[PDB]
């Protein structure tokens, strides 16, 4: 029983690590310049915010028998952490460059705050809670944009801008997720990662219309 | 008692209030059904309110929130209702891309709910689940607000009444009036609250349908 | 006894004596206002929402909500009469008859419905979950008006002028802050530390900017 729930821990996990891979191609497109035009910097700003404060529910401290979200949280928001890194330097106008800049302070110094206003004024069971309600929020919020890019494949008719690869593999990521918490009865990582694993379903289903017909 | 029978009036009053609310786009269908044509109608706001009404249709059911029953057929039967008419769209839509878009958002509205409503009973056991259920169905129908208020907005600004009936306005108002007044006697915040805001905004909609009507 | 008193009331006042700045901040566009007596160039509603935010804070600093908490309903308090005062002006001095009606209907809703969410806290809710609650809505406000400065920081950074945002008003800002972050700090109430220490933390961003 255990070791089916840790098992599943550890697929979800490898499965993040291929979303993951997922910005590279703004990224390829970054040496020529590096805007990027008709895109926007700040969401894997965004992404990282997240991905901190998941970080910091899956500490042992907050929420005890909770390990592996910790894990793939941590090497998410570290791999996040270098795209920032690379793009502020990179940044097209100086304007852009202190702007990301400035987002990324704020998130960094942000995140400190909560972690240490998390751990000095609660006290268990309610950090968990908190903390958790923080994570979930900040998860279901991320959900935005799959969603979009979902509208516009409906409205263009066409995966002009959907590619199969990284859906696939976030459908595996949330089902696995979706049994962590549902497995581990913690509601917090079941709720978003099944919210989850039905707009991956939609996502799937839908490209199958599409790249059908 | 009198409690019983009070709660039972106002919730009742409630509900056939609603009524009007809830045959109130039956103009704009009966227009959608003409010409069959949804091309100048959107069409969205139908899964949107689906969605709250699903919401508060759970919180109404005995196992989430017992003795709050009424509240469970007003968003039950309004829910039936919206559920036609997205339906009536669905298949009425022209081009494929709003029929797919609306077959999509409702694919994700009952999915969605059905996750949460199965979670809420699932991980939750009492009194925390009509807490929970409780905090995101007023979170909902607190959002649905945002339509009237609009409006309320587009009546200002055009110093016309002509996208506010006054026989809805008021129906709704006492719709408000009374689930607030049910909220309000079951001691229940969740019915109350978002109830009574509804009946603030349905008073400063009569009132400006008051101001800018008389001339 | 400990040094938690001496520290903890004269956190309060000297926060409150820097947050001044603040409610005396937009009296120039009043000024630049009250010569124009037009209000066209500005609108309008956040007025409204700072006001909104001061109903809701001033709520929990009174002993009916929160016991204890003192210092925070006084700046609060000067804030709704301030900012009440500010609605009143524009309100009367307002452009056009729809900027009167639009400002007035709002006004109404954030009285009305701030008396409605005052009621139903006192009457719902018995300790302590009522500070609780009192406490997450007003949290939840002073974080939501955090919004704005940010913005013109944006316009700031994107718009090499650093028109606006004047070196005054941040200091004092930052100062008043930082106060009360120290005053929930000791208190160990984290819905009056949190908000204030964000706004630290902004301030902090600000300051740097300042150093343009
Ligand atoms: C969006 C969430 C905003 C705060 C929501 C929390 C409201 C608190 C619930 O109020 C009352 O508390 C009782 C326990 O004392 C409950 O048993 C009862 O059902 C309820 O009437």
């Amino acid at each position: 029983y255990d070791i089916s729930c840790f098992a599943a821990g550890l697929a979800g996990n490898i499965f993040a690590l291929a979303l993951f891979l997922s910005p590279v191609t703004t990224f390829k497109r970054i040496l020529k310049a590096k805007s990027t035009e008709r895109f926007d910097g700040l969401p894997y700003l965004f992404s990282l915010l997240n991905c901190l404060i998941c970080l910091w529910y899956g500490l042992p401290w907050v929420a005890d028998g909770r390990l592996l979200v910790a894990t793939v949280n941590g090497i998410g928001a570290v791999f996040q952490l270098a795209y920032i890194c690379l793009f502020i330097f990179y940044a097209d106008s100086r304007k852009t460059r202190m702007k990301i800049i400035g987002l990324l302070v704020l998130v960094v110094c942000g995140f400190a705050l909560v972690s240490h206003a998390s751990v000095f004024f609660f006290d268990q069971p309610l950090r968990q809670q908190f903390v958790g309600a923080v994570s979930m929020a900040s998860l279901i919020s991320m959900f935005a944009s799959p969603l979009a890019v979902m509208g516009v494949v409906i409205r263009s008719e066409s995966v002009e801008f959907m590619p199969f690869y990284l859906s696939l593999s976030t459908f595996l990521m949330s089902a696995s997720f979706a049994l962590y918490g549902l497995l581990l009865r913690d509601f917090f990582i079941y709720f978003p990662n099944g919210l989850g694993l039905i707009l991956g379903a939609m996502q799937l289903a839908l490209y199958a219309y599409y790249s059908s017909n």
